[PDB]
């Protein structure tokens, strides 16, 4: 199980660069130089970063302190291989952002939200990203007033529709994934679910610009089931990004190494990327727990990319099991993938077999196999 | 605080005739005669009653029973002037649809759920229903390899795209609205939440006969704001309906009366709706409480009405105080409503004033003053 | 992975004999004689069988269709080698009990509720059952003013005290095992948690006759970490018995087969169970789902002791790897072992080791090097 | 609704004081002098503050500087009037306590978090406090391996076993207050609910010096009923502290202001508090939102105490309401109040009338009319 580049397998830099401050404790690790990132997660045979502008450039930076940033983290690229597939802005850290970035109450905060996301597209499209994602953190509410989500939704979409046209504009061939999240730190966060942002999208300008960035955790912190909404992104062709890692049910976003947390739900989710031909970056969001010292930093790493390898074989041994097949057509999954009425409406209202000669109790006695089908897929879980 | 056919207050047939069984114990209320509880309901003063075709027409009853069961239903509106401005079909009680109507693995069973709901989307019509709700309670999985989500979705779509067709070619003036629930009966229900059914929605060949039926208790059984919830809806301009009823936070169904369970929720719910001008039906799906005798059925269902009209009074004081509107001023609400850049994307990328000379420090530093709007709007709530 | 009746696996006869009603769905399967569970359940290799009282008798028998029940069970158990280790009472299925057994406002069904219990404990006597289950499922409220939790924990004490007494009175040699569960059927059950059951038994008059059962489930839905729960049981010395199922996050009681839901979770449960050498019944408070058939029923319990057994092997192997010894020893899982201050009070006091001279910061630099603990505990429960 | 001294309103340091850091932000605001607290809280009424130890004296001060602290506090305190009726000890943010004060593996921090402890008991002592809450945030775990709960509960006995000798060794007129919490900043923390402290105070040498200081939203990110963890609490005679404040269901912990969140609750609460006579402080453990600046924190703080007492005159008067004292006869609330059998075991045994010859049938169709009474809450708590 071990990951070559081929696998896609990203981090983002704030991830494995997580000093470990939470609300109730100060920094267990000190700070990560995002060179030192880079090159360790090569080694682990990762397949690139991501970063948010201020992962790799402080805030208040001057133009040539920005340079020297971004050269020295280009040369660490070059030395590596280590590609830059996704970048996105960090509009949430700053105290300016506290009611939000593109969505705060004040006007002045949303125009400078819009530059500094600005800003920093130019520079993901110069480091070779092809996603942009944009995570709202601070769009939201604690209390009902704060917010008339309805003005809100439309500072949304006229800040994401300039960005669309402005990535237009510049002619540059990157793509933007809202990352949905139902809260934290924002009580409650616009856009909470995968559902809730791919129906947004359909409101922009140039919905095809744009698609969803979920994330393991976040789904589950509404108590949803991932792969569900995963295949749903996917149904919609809006599977742009996906940010892995893992959650135990609803409480804070915990962001633990990917196959943590809800492991069955990580096996169905392997088995749906890979069976559905995604082909983007298979990026950890995830935080080394604080416990850690460097070590585990790494160690947690590793796992993400050992966990999905691992789930990856187990998935593909589950569907080419001829008794899974089987199975399969026993519960007719196979029934579920075709048309209901290719013969059209008419036809169906015709049909007497369909209702009025329906034999609905010996339909019902049907069993639908589900429990063994279940169990096999356990057992292939489990390498039993 | 007494409601009129006014205030458009509707109750589905299921709500106050629910005789109490729930998955450990029996009915404790005997079955409720529609013509009763129309009756009933309009004495209290409701507008109108819903139903599923199974609430009002046994199922397997005949073609002759089905007249009598209708003429007795129509009669007893003709009496008490209710209205029936919604209706929608039983697809989950019966053992045939214990793996979904429209999504069941079996063919014949989702052609069978099509042909039950085009019959009855007749009869929604005869009776005047202006909306057609589909809650797909049975649409889902307990596991994971039991429901391929895309081939699921892909059935949706073609039982809603064959709806839409039916109503199209009949000439009707209805439109549907899907009901979200993300889980119970079944582990995880297709289309979870009011996001999810929004962007499904945008899917369907004629989108526009398509909106959302959101219930208060389903959001919240996801943890999600049901206001927010509603206002994006709102803002894609598809609330054809609203499920109103109460829920303590994440846990089984409760479908409590309206007011119950979160009470700020259904105070920012109100203010919503009324501020929009929603001018759909006020309809409750709730469940009396088994511990209740009929007397209980009808306080709980009066309830309702009074907990709506209560919340109306205070939200819409809360709106009209000028301490209010000034702490709206206070809290930028005005600015949040104002165009983020109107002025364009060009002028914006040239406004130093966006970026090189926006003093982050002192827009950070501005409270947003939401504590002592949100304090308003509790004494405005309590009548303090 | 073949049980045999040495696991001492046992199933609720209302598991496998669920008809799969629900709270929005009718029956899926017929009723199962009694009988016919028994032999099948033998025949999978389970250990034994428990039961309601209204589960083997159905409400309403007379004495003489009793014994005619009764001794049929026993024949079958006497045909099969079954055991009864377990039994309980039914104070939730029958409209009586809408507001609970022991602590129903109603004094009358309140002594009921007692009778009812103590017919069925001279019955679980005679057939060997070694401890008395109770789950007050109805033992709560909806709202706030029906039910003052203090006089219902007045009552629910005292019924235990009354029960006690009986056992006492006539040399029983059975215990008691009180089940929590948070909520489902009523909005909030009283003693919703392992802990407040743990805490509610302290203050009865006999305390060393009554423990806990725990459900997997039942803590689930609380989003409580269960394996911790019933270690603080077991550390109580009051893990009496124990309901094995799964469960998906905080939802309503899916009683899934046993690994289903949180798998980890179940792993760390089968680790504990057995490093613990918890002696009693491995017992199976599960539902087949109405999607299946009969022959999913039996593919489903017997899914339940696979997945017992499997976990048991890789929890087994998890332990015996002396990698995972020398990690645990790097954690200082053995540190935890030892007493914090032996020496005492003063000795601590005195140490200045313990504060003056201890090194916070070298102490606050050492990793816990938990996270490639949790890896190998992963790869031996995937078996990689 | 204006509150004095007599109210025992009091506030923690760090509550007003939150600067506003949260997992994915800066700082909003500058810290708060304790001198400048104390004064603000006694201008809005509070009776008094509370503290951790590094609130009040910096983690790493010398003898001098703590004394000069500790002098200046203690001047305010005079100049104000204010109380200090509860102390606590930071054992979670420094990195020394990354995997728990008590319960840390390694046993030299074990021995730390003691001392550390202690000495503050000597100050909270001398400040006048009488109670002494603990709050493990840091006992727990994010995985199963990484702690052996029962050794965690051993040592976390051993911890509170030897304060409890130390206080009594010293003559301290102080007790204990154990304040559970489910989750956060760890995966699962230690006795996670009110019910487990119960449970585990129940095994310590001198159970009477300790008791529970339970928080709205802690219990309340377990899904549970706050009202009745209290209400056990006070049953069990361990309710020696309260935290109040306001949490919107599962998720991460909120500390809103006391009567956010769930309102209807905060009623219940202030209700069964004020019935029963409850007389220790009404501690608010609260965040002023990070949106808001320090006119946000005075009135965020303020809306602490005017709610409280909003809730219970309103509370008072539903209770006062003869119309409410006949529902609650009509809901039998007086019935449960009485013993179930004060006639003892045999009497009930033979009384005829609660078994052979009850009706159970009639005792079903009793309404509990328990709908009517909630609506009369409902109204009582909107002034309706
Ligand atoms: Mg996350
Ligand atoms: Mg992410
Ligand atoms: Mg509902
Ligand atoms: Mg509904
Ligand atoms: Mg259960
Ligand atoms: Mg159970
Ligand atoms: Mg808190
Ligand atoms: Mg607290």
């Amino acid at each position: 199980y071990q990951p070559t580049p081929e696998d896609r397998f990203t981090f983002g830099l704030w991830t494995v660069g997580w000093q470990g401050r939470d609300p109730f404790g100060d920094a267990t690790r000190r700070a990560l130089d995002p060179v030192e990132s880079v090159r360790r997660l090569a080694e682990l045979g990762a397949h690139g970063v991501t970063f948010h502008d201020d992962d790799l450039i402080p805030f208040g930076s001057s133009d040539s302190e920005r340079e020297e940033h971004v050269k020295r983290f280009r040369q660490a690229l070059d030395d590596t291989g280590m590609k830059v597939p996704m970048a996105t802005t960090n509009l949430f850290t700053h105290p300016v952002f506290k009611d939000g970035g593109f969505t705060a109450n004040d006007r002045d905060v949303r125009r400078y939200a819009l530059r500094k996301t600005i800003r920093n597209i130019d520079l993901a499209v110069e480091l070779g990203a092809e996603t942009y994602v944009a995570w709202g953190g601070r769009e939201g509410a604690e209390s009902g007033g704060a917010k008339d989500v309805r003005d809100a939704l439309d500072r949304m979409k006229e800040a994401f529709d300039l960005l669309g046209e402005y990535v237009t504009s510049q002619g540059y061939d990157i793509r933007f994934a809202i990352e949905p999240k139902p809260n934290e730190p924002r009580g409650d966060i616009l856009l909470p679910t995968v559902g809730h942002a791919l129906a947004f999208i359909e409101r922009l300008e140039r919905p095809e610009l744009y698609g969803v960035n979920p994330e393991v955790g976040h789904e589950q912190m509404a108590g949803l089931n991932f792969p569900h909404g995963i295949a749903q992104a996917l149904w919609a062709g809006k599977l742009f990004h996906i940010d892995l890692n893992g959650q135990n049910g609803i409480k804070y976003d915990q962001d633990l190494r990917f196959g943590a947390g809800d492991l069955r739900a990580a096996f169905w989710l392997v088995d749906l990327l890979e069976s559905a031909g995604y082909s983007g970056p298979r990026h950890f969001d995830f935080k080394p727990p604080r416990t850690e010292d460097f070590d585990g930093v790494w160690a947690s790493a590793a796992g993400c990319m050992r966990n999905y390898l691992i789930l990856k074989e187990r998935a593909a041994a589950f569907r080419a099991d001829p008794e899974v097949q089987e199975a399969l057509r026993a519960s007719r999954l196979d029934e579920l993938a075709r048309p209901t009425a290719a013969d059209g409406l008419q036809a169906l209202l015709d049909d007497r077999s369909a209702f009025e000669e329906f034999d609905v109790d010996a339909a019902a006695a049907r069993g639908m196999a589900f429990e063994r089908l279940d169990q096999l897929a356990m057992d292939h879980l489990l390498g039993a």
